[PDB]
């Protein structure tokens, strides 16, 4: 169902715990056939979950967590703040990011927005 | 001007600031004169400033700090997660926020949406 807001905090975490692992297929299956995503928030939107398989198989060696709590509100979406570490061209960095989830009445997101620059950038 | 990301960074860091030491005409200020605010991210929005204005007065001894850097866009928005500390009848408690911001053309807070719920509270 549409995800309480204790549900939309566990699912958000599970996302981040994926990303670490890098289980391209688990986290594919995390969204919506046909969700569209904003990486990052400012560029045109990709959209279903082919194209979505693409953006993460080219982005996914790359470390991700949480770096604070999962903000969650009553209408099936959440915010969440997390750094990720890459080693971009033999040299190591960082990124800061907040990602901005709607889920559908299945309990897979539906929108996604990912707020960063190279403001956010440490390498 | 529409806020570049280096700008958007510190707009926002200056409205956490002013909601920290309380200075309720500031506030209002930073917000365009029909600015409508989703506090929290779910419930119907206030419009312009006067509604604006009457809520952060109802709302404000709260006390409220970043507790990460401010993501930025180049399309002139923003997220940053932030805690505020209030002593909510007696009793002190933190409540744990993600604030998203878009600005105008003129460097003012178009629009605002507050994501929390009370699994971000902690009295």
């Amino acid at each position: 169902n549409l995800p309480t807001a204790q549900e939309v905090q566990g699912l958000m975490a599970r996302f981040i715990e994926l990303v670490d692992v890098g289980d391209i297929e688990a986290i594919v299956q995390m969204y919506a056939d046909d969700a569209t995503v904003e990486d990052p928030f400012g560029q045109p939107p990709i959209h279903g979950r082919e194209q979505i398989a693409a953006f993460y198989r080219q982005g996914l060696k790359v470390r991700a967590c949480l770096t604070g709590p999962v903000r969650a509100s009553h209408n099936g979406c959440g915010a969440m703040p997390f750094r990720v570490e890459m080693v971009w061209n033999g040299q190591p960095c960082a990124l800061d990011v907040i990602d901005v989830m709607r889920f559908d009445e299945h309990g897979r997101i539906q929108t996604m927005q990912a707020y960063w620059s190279e403001v956010n950038l440490s390498v």
